[PDB]
């Protein structure tokens, strides 16, 4: 007709100079008020924590703020484009940290795409917050610094853009299980990923109940009675438990719904050979494994993607904020498995009366559900 | 004075966690506020910065955020206590940007010493911040950390704590000048205190154009043909021209100006044998090198220290908001002497034509009459 966009609201940018801003939540207009936040009282603030490092939690904004770092080099749609290009987006990412949750978060992007410098640089930060949040930095350099950051810091790290999907994904199957009448546990779920993505959601659904999961990849049926396999050993031992050493269109053979990660591969025709009611995750982004029309005409029961035009979209949205804000209120010095569940199943709660709405919107509790599960889903005291 | 309740009538860190919290210029609570917020609206702005880098000055909140970064090694007299108790002080100076001055600052600790990992931690955050303020790091490290930014960041570094305070008191100074109606050019300085604030304090005269400063420190004056260093630019060689090495009292004979760093000695006595119009800047603290009370007993034309306690109160908050406004408003990519000087000029000028009234205090636009002549001050 004559379009553009609309949300050309980049003079929103132009405007403010950027969408974040810092304030006192004290007072500071007098003499009076900087004799207790800043120079002499300010030096006993200092001094109780010298003493005792914990008191960091209860005195300073380490409390509820946590830092998203990108290196600019996987932002959104875009490609590595630095990092002063990818603040935009990780300023919006923290005003949703704050809007959605009470999370306070400073966007923080540094130019360096050295891997063993980057984990340095926020290992070194890591005293100033109570939380990390990696976010667009690209695979497999992705991967690497968050284990190493998990592994080697004192707070939680969490790469968004990975185990973020995958949170709402695994919510998206529970409320899916539901409307189906199934179990977790009667459940075929073919996964298409061998990446580590892939595998994690592996991880995490057998966690979270799974009993059986075939993993496919570029070259076929992850099964362990191949030693064709490469060095990632371990999911063999735990999926495709009846060794059927085939192809992806040979999985969907009685599969109840797939889980994906690649571009179109999966073409229309085998939905028709698949359970009952087989439900389909296509998370490919912009072009997913199969639009969910195109994939609806084929005999599927359910369809989620990552698309804002079609329905059910897996946003990060209602896993990243709740998350964070349970983790922070228990001080947690990392995020586990189980804590992610926890998220899973506290958005799954959102839903009364499903059907093509097995994800919620964004309502008034959503944040606070999802951080009430992740905090009490810590009921595993090592003591 | 264990008045000092403050530091425990405060804890307010306690009921607020903290000093600071982060909140949003524009609109969230609606899907259609999102969309252009975040996805995919945003899109569209990180293109532009992507094909135009001087648009991260327009578009993102580099625009107006200095972040205030230490490691904890030399927190406000407290020493090395570490990055998480250095925290609170990091908030409260960020909080003093805001306050004072529109800036909005960001406090960053750091868990490293390691001077080179410093520099280069710097180097990888700059791109999100316009600004950068070093604070409550020692020395010598501070200065191969500080010198080595200046000239190597995009962004202007600087480090509050050697320069800050030197700055006001030359705005004190410009203004005795003319209650006393000499040339900074005439007038004999005395400088006791060899330390980073020291030799900043004489740095900048030498530049406000000072021809006669002395510095004295821990042995005595400190003399060109005496003074020997471990790398010998230095102290030495543009100060104590007449040569002449003796005590820091055998030194104050009719000198005009004393500015005094970290002691608590300067004694009565000697006043007299200064000029006939001495200014006497006594900014140890708590206890000053003398405090104003004996000085103007003593026949001191102008006193001034760094306490609330008197009058003349040389504080930095005066320095820094304005500083770093100008440095930003006019997108500098280091802040100068020649921009130091601008911010001291500036301060002197918030008292029309004054009295033993020698500075300002925090009336309103303090900080943007400071950083009008720290900006257009760079434009040249
Ligand atoms: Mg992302
Ligand atoms: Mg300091």
């Amino acid at each position: 007709l004559k379009n553009q966009l609309g949300q050309l609201a980049l003079e929103q940018a132009k405007t403010f100079g950027g969408k974040l801003e810092v304030q006192p939540k004290v007072d500071i207009k007098t003499k009076h008020d900087l004799s207790i936040a800043y120079t002499p009282g300010v030096a006993s603030v200092s001094s109780a924590i010298a003493k005792d490092k914990t008191l960091a939690y209860d005195l300073t904004t380490k409390k509820n703020t946590v830092a998203v770092i990108s290196d600019g080099t996987a932002v959104l749609g875009l490609g590595d484009i630095g990092p002063e290009a990818a603040m935009p987006v990780m300023e919006g990412k923290a005003a949703l940290f704050k809007a959605f949750a009470g999370v306070d978060a400073i966007p923080i992007v540094l130019d360096t795409k050295d891997t063993e410098e980057i984990i340095s640089i926020v290992k070194a930060l890591a005293p100033t917050f109570g939380g990390i949040n990696l976010e667009d930095i690209s695979a497999p350099r992705c991967f690497e610094i968050e284990q190493r950051l998990i592994k080697e810091c004192h707070i939680p790290v969490f790469h968004d853009d990975q185990h973020g999907t995958a949170i709402v994904v695994l919510a998206a199957i529970f409320n899916s299980l539901k409307l189906l009448k199934k179990s977790l546990d009667e459940v075929s779920i073919v996964v298409n990923g061998g990446g580590s993505a892939g595998l994690s959601i592996t991880r995490k659904l057998l966690a979270a109940g799974a009993t059986k999961v075939t993993v496919v990849d570029k070259f076929g049926i992850i099964n362990e009675q191949e030693a064709a396999q490469l060095a990632p050993d371990i999911a063999k031992v735990t999926n495709r438990e009846f060794k059927s050493g085939t192809l992806e269109d040979a999985l969907e053979g009685a599969d109840i719904f797939i889980g994906v990660s690649a571009p179109g591969v999966l073409k229309a025709e085998w939905i028709s050979k698949m359970a009952a009611r087989p439900v389909i995750f296509a998370m490919a982004n912009p072009i997913p494994e199969i639009y969910p029309d195109e994939a609806l005409e084929a005999g599927a029961y359910i369809v989620g993607t990552g698309r804002s035009d079609f329905p059910n979209q897996i946003n990060n949205v209602l896993a990243f904020p709740g998350i964070f804000r349970g983790a922070l209120d228990a001080r947690a010095k990392t995020i586990t498995v189980e804590m992610q569940i926890a998220a899973a199943k506290g958005i799954a709660s959102l839903v009364p009366d499903d059907a093509l709405s097995t994800t919620n919107i964004i309502p008034d509790a959503f944040k606070e559900g999802v951080a009430e599960i992740v905090a009490k889903s810590v009921r595993s005291v090592v003591l």
